[PDB]
């Protein structure tokens, strides 16, 4: 019995205001 | 019995708010 | 019996604010 | 004059190789 | 005069080289 | 003038070679 | 009885975030 | 009876964040 | 009875974050 | 000027001679 | 001037020579 | 002037003669 689990979260934002 | 489960969210947002 | 369990969070957050 | 480039690039890759056998007698 | 460049890029990568047997007798 | 250059590369790799064996008489 | 399990898996990935400016007065 | 299980798994990858830039006056 | 079971995995990773500037007066 | 050469070469041969 | 140049050979052989 | 090169040669070779 091979249980193998994986969860990867993963994010990213960029963001530029000129005024 | 090889269970293998896997969840990869992922998320990206760029934003240019120029005035 | 190999249960293996795996979570890699991430994140990445860049900004260039002009003024 | 104002200018601004934000620019990015996500890649993602899996492998799974496995296998399995299984007797009676 | 004024500008900016941010720039990224992630990556991931994943291998998973398993097996198994079993027998009963 | 003024300028900037925010840069940044993230990376991951992953293996797992694993295997198994089970016999009863 | 005689078995065998010949198995592999290859895998690339490439990412190229470039960029360029110029100005001439 | 005689078994046999090759196995294998390769994986690469790639990553250029560059730029540049150029003034003349 | 006889078993083998040859096993392997390789792996490569490569990241090049660079940048560049020039001016002339 | 950003010259980038690259020359990545891979190989890989299984063999299973059953007699 | 970003003059980027790539060459990725590659190959596979696998065999099962039953007799 | 960036003159960025790379050659990154692999090979690998398994092998089970059974008789």
């Amino acid at each position: 019995m091979l249980d193998i689990a994986l969860l990867m979260a993963n994010a990213s934002q960029l963001k530029a205001v000129v005024e």
